[PDB]
């Protein structure tokens, strides 16, 4: 719609100028600058949709749920900037990746701190129930120097889709971090990836619903990369192949974070000569690390 | 400052994330899901929101889910301060002739207020200068309208409202009905300013943005009518040092009213010292 009269124009936009000009005296100014920005876009969008008072309420409530659901663990304010593309985006501009960096994507609620230690040629399953899945490569520089003493953080969901810290009896699994060799080098065994749902019986997953949209994951392994001096790296890799490749929930997919993750017969000859039941799978990841 | 591939990589993001609602069923759903997104990209994209600040607007949507309602709505009381309430109000109460503007309730409107004649008094034990108020309800064209349930209420001389008293009392607080030729009158408090719950993070958010919790001094209305669009609203006083820095963006220039100070015969005969006066006449656009 219905045309909106000048004189009901005027009224919403002398408003917009009103909550504009309240923060005329922030004293930081990029919290000036980003509350105005914040104003300006908030009003743009209410005044472009027409928001009536049900849908103001509709819109409070879902704020108000993720905020009662959300707790030491579950994040469901994170989960709603992940699923609006905000956290991909926030991460493309201040991840800009320069030469041969390895591009960053989203973090997610299940790293942990403290994981445990391994070796190089160790094995993160720890319980986890999945098929074997040899991972190597390399950590360099953006100079191309190899990086030893690089501290990898690797986690990933079980074959049920679980992270280890999602289960009630405190245990330890598919997760550990270690430490690049004097090439570069690292290696450890861990499970094949697989795909699961983002935590989807809140507010957000609701929204999920009504939209049509899925809460499932494309598969991945994640990875956490830092060295001193150079830019810390939050990262994943993905399967190549995997058919969700193009409707990840969080649309943390970069092609260059694909992988081949190559299937190995049954009884095919392993790694420090693991004894398998069966397939196995292998993925190679080199890494390089720009400057802080 | 911005490359050519990496905007590039930014807009693709956006229409990727605008496609993943294309199944959604509900047209007006998918219309606001797709606006949200635009707008919201716009925003982080015009400022470059770094990953700190995206961190600190997470821990304070975080910290306002921890207030948790039961008269203390920290979700609202961001809508408020940001002007979203007003704005929704706004575009649902639309310019129809001279009708009134509308504004929120905020959070003390109570169900079930004392009924007073007009001529009453709707003080009921709270502190403060008497004031007169005064006026008529009409429609947009001018007919009287007779019956209108007239709702008010007010803080206290402290700044309280009655329900924020420990002990059940109702205080600043009544409805009455208009009268055959639309008049209506009441004695009430000269309303003085209060502040806005300021102890949570949308207090925080003031205080970095050098901005006041402080509410102009008001009186509240409810005003419903058959046939009539129903007015919430607010007046405010001519003067006042806060009218141009409302916390929660209450005052509109056609709400603000002359409270005159008396020195001096009352209205209706009652006690004295010091009191006010108020004409503030209502106008109802068809429902
Ligand atoms: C900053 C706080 C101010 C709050 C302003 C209100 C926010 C406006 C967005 C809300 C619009 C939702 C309209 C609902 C449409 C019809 C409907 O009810 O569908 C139902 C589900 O709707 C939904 O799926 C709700 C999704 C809403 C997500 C809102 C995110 C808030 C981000 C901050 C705001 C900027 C079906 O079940
Ligand atoms: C829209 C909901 C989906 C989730 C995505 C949201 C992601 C976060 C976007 C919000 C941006 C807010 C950034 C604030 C900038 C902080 C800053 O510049 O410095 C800080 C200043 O200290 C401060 O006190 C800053 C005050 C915090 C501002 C409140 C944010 C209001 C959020 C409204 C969201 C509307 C939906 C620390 O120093
Ligand atoms: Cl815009
Ligand atoms: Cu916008
Ligand atoms: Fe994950
Ligand atoms: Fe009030």
């Amino acid at each position: 719609s219905t045309p909106v009269s000048a004189e009901q124009q005027a009224r919403e936009q002398d408003l917009v100028e009103r909550v504009l000009r309240s923060f005329d005296a922030t004293a930081d100014p990029r919290l000036k600058q980003v509350m105005q920005a914040l104003t300006r876009h908030l009003h743009a969008f209410l005044r472009e949709v027409r928001l009536t008072e049900a849908e103001w309420e509709t819109g409070i409530g879902f704020l108000t749920d993720a905020g009662h659901v959300t707790n030491e663990r579950r994040q469901e304010f994170i989960l709603l900037s992940d699923v609006l593309g905000a956290s991909m985006q926030t991460i493309a501009m201040n991840n800009e990746a320069h030469g041969d960096a390895t591009e960053a994507t989203v973090f997610g609620p299940f790293f942990v701190e403290g994981s445990p230690r391994i070796e190089s040629g160790g094995d993160i399953a720890g319980g986890a129930a999945g098929e074997p899945c040899w991972v190597e490569g390399t950590v360099t520089d953006t100079d191309g120097n190899p990086v030893p003493d690089a501290r990898i953080e690797v986690w990933e969901a079980d074959d049920d889709g679980f992270y280890d810290v999602q289960y009630d009896d405190d245990r330890t699994a598919a997760r550990a971090h270690l430490l690049s060799g004097p090439d570069g080098g690292y290696a450890f065994w861990a499970i094949t990836p697989t795909p699961y749902p983002i935590p989807h019986d809140g507010p957000v997953g609701r929204m999920l619903a009504a939209t049509g949209r899925s809460p499932m994951r494309a598969s991945h392994l994640h990875f956490m990369v830092t060295a001193p001096g150079r830019r810390t790296l939050v990262t994943h890799i993905f399967v190549e192949g995997d058919e969700l490749l193009d409707r990840d929930s969080v649309f943390g997919v970069k092609d260059s974070l694909v992988k081949s993750f190559e299937r190995q017969p049954a009884g095919a000859p392993t790694p420090g000569g693991r004894e398998i039941d069966g397939p196995w799978s292998r993925v190679r990841f080199d890494i390089v690390l720009a400057p802080a």
